[PDB]
């Protein structure tokens, strides 16, 4: 079903994050192509999370989350934690550990997104990790982009 | 000020489209990465449009709008409906020609998103462009993808 619209959306290229929620020692990972800057002042971000992920009711739970953004390399880190276990992959201070950059939010806002919730976070913490190369979905598949030395 | 928070968000590759809307006399298009899909059912996408940006109030009153995602070689097309004027660049039957992707939609809803506005709108109609690579933002530059792949 809706054929052209998810080959539409297939077309749109983006990075690939994992967003993380914990309560007490309860923590959830999950892998989100849905994500995007949304405000400055204050600084604001905007994801996409399925109403039925297990994340969801974590996340509201804790007021809380982070966003890793993965590097070229990490395919192994978003299968892991969009539902495809993967060995040895754990998140580490409730973040996805050597990713280009993490942002820890506290829970601004949820509003109703279809078959989805819009989470909308307030960085709070920002943590940058070494440069280089994004992991990038684009047309059902993990790109690399052309980045030469 | 937001230097960290700037530079994280930097390292999130994205798709590049122009948002597009008329109201009367008035049409705009305006540039923006800020762009995911959301829901499956009912087909819906969101966007983050600036408060102050002269797109947001032709949208509204039209409560429709079109989202064209712009393919590799289109730099021109972005950095037109940014603001830096481009000859020759304009919309054709409300959208930009030549785009990976054109989604027209019908404006499904709207929320605060502090200093822009959360756009969510559900897709009504399709276009798809020839298959080919898109046109990418990373790191404070156009990217191009390795591809294929």
């Amino acid at each position: 079903m809706k054929e052209a619209f998810k080959e539409a959306l297939a077309r749109f290229a983006s990075g690939v994050t994992v967003v993380a929620a914990r309560l007490g020692e309860e923590e959830r990972g999950m892998t989100a192509t849905a994500f995007m800057s949304l405000s400055l002042e204050p600084p604001l971000v905007a994801l996409a999370v399925s109403e039925r992920a297990k994340l969801l009711p974590v996340l509201e739970g804790a007021g809380a989350f982070t966003v890793s953004l993965l590097r070229e390399g990490q395919e192994a880190v978003s299968e892991h934690f969009a539902g495809r276990p993967k060995e040895g992959i754990a998140l580490e201070e409730g973040r996805v550990k050597g990713a280009l950059a993490v942002l820890r939010c506290r829970l601004h806002a949820l509003y109703p997104g279809g078959d989805h919730r819009i989470v909308v976070g307030l960085v709070e913490e920002v943590e940058l990790g070494e440069g280089g190369p994004p992991l990038v979905y684009f047309q059902r598949g993990y790109r690399r982009l052309v980045w030469p030395s």
